[PDB]
């Protein structure tokens, strides 16, 4: 029985127009911010899933990942795989409150 299931909205994916070759390949984890266009970067931050363009413009459709940094030590609640809600707990953290 399976418990939760996950529906990839189409408003959700982010498409992006570029005029020029990115660096990118299907599969990897892409933070906002860094470069992707000499003068242009993107706005929101996620994965990559595939490439359309040949020319002078590319298509670079995205899903939307937000990363969360995981300090050395700490309690992980659950693995990879398994789908989480908002406001779900993940990680404990450990450390020195003044």
């Amino acid at each position: 029985s399976i418990r939760r299931v996950l529906l990839e909205r189409a408003a959700d994916r982010l498409v992006v127009d570029l005029p020029s070759a990115p660096e990118v390949k299907p599969g990897q984890l892409l933070v906002a911010g860094q470069e992707l266009v000499p003068g242009v970067k993107l706005e929101e931050s996620g994965k990559v899933l595939e490439i359309n363009g040949k020319g002078d413009n590319y298509q670079l459709v995205l899903r939307r990942a937000r990363p969360y940094r995981v300090s050395p030590g700490a309690v992980l609640h659950i693995e990879d795989g398994d789908l989480v809600q908002r406001g779900d707990n993940l990680v404990l953290l450990v450390f020195e409150r003044a």
